[PDB]
């Protein structure tokens, strides 16, 4: 009646949890893989048969080819990035992608100036305070900051008259060099290649709101959406101001695909088996030490966008049951188990304690965070391989123990447990 | 078990629509009455027992004793405005209302140069284009890009280290007049207001995630959720880009308040019976004419913010059908029917016609919208008194054949029709 309700995916943590992972094996079955909020700052790794992908603005279900990829409103996009992108994939056996990739004409539009002040505003922040937000430089927090202001441009300003859209541009690109009068903007250059991905995005554009409600009211569809980002990144409630600029959380996938929330079935939260954090910021259980080197370097912990090693520390209830409460979570998909299959012993955290006292709850104020006292709970490890593992019953002891753990702390169910980067390394249990 | 559902109240159209009054007519036996996005730009007129209330950031069920007001994160909060507010309003019998009104410790703040660059970047785009967007001057989308940017500041920041804040505060002052070099701020003056605010504002304040979480999942509760501004109006998928800078619709609810979809249950649109805007933009059914100037006279017609005479028309279903994609209503509140009263005949829009051939759904492009012919379908008038109606039966044939009409054409049922100001001028059809 009221049509369809879509599949969620989202992270619970600070991001790079294995949101690709969980989305491409989801997608197989999907009619539409979509991605809501955030830009190419995003990257998600995927692995199939021995073929890795990283995507960063392509949905994870672009690989797909029964399936159709939709890029929602929400999201911001950075033309030239989109098919850098497009093409290192069809490189890697990507065909007629082209084909099957829907772009909502009101998504907007990142500009070679955005990341360029994103740079700028990253140097500027350090040069003065000896610390800046850790921006992937992807330009995303200028564009979104733009399009709270209305200045900003979208795909149908871009695919309309060209003269038009032009004298905006121009307009916009100034008020940038306005605050930052070192940027180099090269007005007539980059507005030759805007015309040219114009006529090369034409075809794939469509009305995303007529699109995703006639998908969600026509013959049942199954519609899965890749989340970005993570909770505790989120502008709203993560750990601001050290956060990316976009709601990663449930209401994200809302206000970015122009859906009701009666139309959002089930909601995921992907959980790493210990935290990780890339980028400035309040981090209670990082490990800065052999174990934190340990998980930074069994987990492959780097940048899939940037490059830059990723924090490590032990798992933190805190955030996962704070992030719980806001995206109301039907059931988790705990990540990359296996890393742990070496350690005697797993610590987590279970509460925050300040001069003694502990916290009633997560802190708005992200400078509180950076001086509470993380209350830990020791768990025995496994002390073995579960990599092969395929189903309950191989997981050893402790390892399931670790699973009930989160799950009884955060009384939501786990209905996946990762024990490795390709799709088949997966475990559902139920 | 997963826990109450709340209800929520939004505008259909370009806001005015009557929000104040449904809000007030369902708050009566609210436990929570909360606002979520917007600022003080928003204006909601409630009427009870001659007494006139006009509510901008207090939420409209601040009039409740009984029930608690709550301010969520999406909430953008200029101070000074909202003792402004208070005030005024306690002079009208409003007491101990500090004593109900909770504020959301990651609600941003609007500060006095936001509002002076509002009203800046209006007169530089009037005098650089002949046109600008109407804002309110209220200096919201001047906030909502600090936010974006994450170089804004939230309430929990003003009730912490006030030296650490002044920093702030001084960084992001400098950050505007930089683009605004004839922007006058005076850096200690504000502050000293700043710091006086804090401690008048400590008493209220509290954590939003928790606060909401907590209503939701103990003994049941009522809580209701007033929209600001509108559908049309919503950062994304209004008349971009003359609409205001959060997101008006459903989503916003979730993002704004922390809460997942599930915990959404009625989500009502107010309709008013006839179109109206107030500030720049595209409006197909616009009446610049008599019948324009009924409507603006005999509804009343002019900001409850701003004191503009807001522009009339017809009632318009392309808008409504698209406003029900995006929020998904399950029931319409059709208000201001009794200033169709006189009327001998009642047009109203049902499609957009371009270069003869109708088109197939809302424009993402508002440039488009401007030059769209209406398609319309003329209803006959009832022209009798309804102001007196309090139950189906009293409407005249015309006026039940006109409320039907809006229901086939949108597939929503009406379950509420307004044909007064006042709390009792209401019909709830079911
Ligand atoms: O390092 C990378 O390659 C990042 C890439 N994608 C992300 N993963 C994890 N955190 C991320 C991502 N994108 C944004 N952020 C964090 O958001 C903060 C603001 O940066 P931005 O979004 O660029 O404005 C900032 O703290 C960011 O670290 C990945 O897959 O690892
Ligand atoms: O005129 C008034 O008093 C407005 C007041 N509240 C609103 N009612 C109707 N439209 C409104 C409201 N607030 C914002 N807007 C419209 O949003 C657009 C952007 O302005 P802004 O939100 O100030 O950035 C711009 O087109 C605005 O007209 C009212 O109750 O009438
Ligand atoms: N060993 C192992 N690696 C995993 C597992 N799940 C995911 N990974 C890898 O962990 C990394 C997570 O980074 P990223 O792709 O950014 O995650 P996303 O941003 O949430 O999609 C990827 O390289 C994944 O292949 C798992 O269960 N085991
Ligand atoms: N005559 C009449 N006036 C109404 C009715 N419903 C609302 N109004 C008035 O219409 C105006 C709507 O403006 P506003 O309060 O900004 O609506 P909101 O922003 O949606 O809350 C107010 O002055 C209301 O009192 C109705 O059914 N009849
Ligand atoms: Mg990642
Ligand atoms: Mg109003």
């Amino acid at each position: 009646a009221t049509g369809s309700r879509v599949t969620v995916v989202l992270g619970a943590q600070w991001g790079d949890e294995g949101k690709g992972k969980v989305v491409d094996l989801l997608a197989t079955d999907a009619d539409i893989v979509s991605r809501c909020q955030g830009g190419n700052n995003a990257g998600h790794t995927v692995v199939v048969d021995g073929k890795e992908y990283d995507f960063h603005l392509l949905p994870s279900g672009i690989i797909n080819t029964k399936a159709v990829s939709f890029i929602g409103n929400g999201v911001v996009i950075h033309l030239p990035g989109l098919f850098e992108e497009a093409e290192k994939n069809e490189k890697k056996g990507l065909k007629d992608w082209e084909k099957r990739l829907i772009i909502s004409d009101r998504a907007h539009l990142v500009f070679d100036f955005h990341q360029a002040v994103d740079g700028l505003q990253e140097v500027q922040r350090q040069a003065q305070e000896g610390k800046n937000i850790g921006t992937t430089k992807k330009g995303i927090g200028p564009t979104y900051s733009s399009k709270a202001a209305r200045t900003g441009l979208r795909i149908c300003d871009l695919l309309s008259d060209f003269d038009e859209f032009s004298a905006r541009f121009k307009n916009l690109a100034h008020q940038h060099q306005s605050m930052f009068p070192t940027l180099e903007i090269d007005v007539e250059g980059q507005l030759k290649r805007l015309k040219g991905f114009a006529e090369r995005i034409r075809p794939m554009v469509r009305d995303g709101v007529y699109f995703m409600y006639e998908a969600l009211h026509g013959p049942p569809k199954k519609v899965l959406v890749e989340g970005a980002n993570a909770a505790l990144l989120d502008i709203d409630f993560g750990t601001y101001p050290f956060v990316t600029s976009s709601n990663c959380t449930v209401g994200g996938v809302c206000t970015g695909l122009g859906i009701p929330p009666q139309n959002i079935g089930d909601v995921y939260g992907v959980v790493k088996a210990y935290t990780t954090r890339v980028g400035i910021g309040a981090f209670p259980t990082e490990q800065i030490n052999e174990i934190g080197d340990l998980l930074q370097n069994r987990g492959h912990e780097w940048g899939v966008t940037t490059g830059r090693k990723r924090r490590c520390g032990w798992l933190d209830l805190m955030i996962l049951r704070y992030a719980h409460m806001v995206n109301g979570f039907t059931a988790l998909a705990l990540t990359k188990l296996d890393i742990l299959d070496v350690l005697s012993e797993i610590k987590v955290g279970i509460s925050y304690k300040l001069n003694g006292k502990r916290i009633p709850y997560f802190p708005a104020n992200q400078e509180i965070l950076q001086k509470v006292e993380v209350e830990y709970e020791t768990l025995p490890g496994w002390k073995a391989d579960t990599t092969g593992a395929r189903k309950w019953e191989d997981l050893p002891p402790q390892a399931q123990s670790y699973v009930r753990f989160v799950e009884n702390h955060m009384g939501v169910a786990v209905k996946w447990v990762g024990v490795g980067k390709s799709r088949e390394s997966m475990i559902q249990l139920f």
